[PDB]
Formats: structure tokens, C-alpha cells, sequence
């Protein structure tokens, strides 16, 4: 669903970035349904953990 964030927020969680820009090398896998794998051109996030927003580390 289409939704703005204020001016404060700087980053923000978006997976599909990486299935959608990503093409040639897109990654996208999950963690035993746990974690979440997604490595694009225009996007950067995977990390097997509950939110899958790089605070697992």
C-alpha cells in the first residue's frame, strides 16, 4: 500500500526494491520463513532475523 514517510525518517525497510530494480543478479530467498534475502542494485537488505531490517546485527 502506498504510504509517505515524514521528512524526519531518513532510511526505510523496501524489499521489493531489490526483486524489482535487481534483474540480472536479483536475490530473493527466506530464512526458513524466518529471515529475508534481498540483494539488488537499488536496494540492500537481508538478514536472518524476526524484522529483516538489518537489526539483527
Amino acid at each position: 500500500g502506498s504510504m509517505t514517510l515524514p521528512p524526519e525518517l531518513s532510511i526505510i525497510e523496501i524489499p521489493f526494491d531489490d526483486v524489482e530494480t535487481r534483474s540480472y543478479e536479483f536475490i530473493e530467498v527466506e530464512i526458513k520463513g524466518r529471515g529475508k534475502a534481498k540483494l539488488g542494485k537499488r536496494e540492500f537488505a537481508w538478514i536472518p532475523e524476526s524484522g529483516k531490517y538489518w537489526a539483527d546485527e
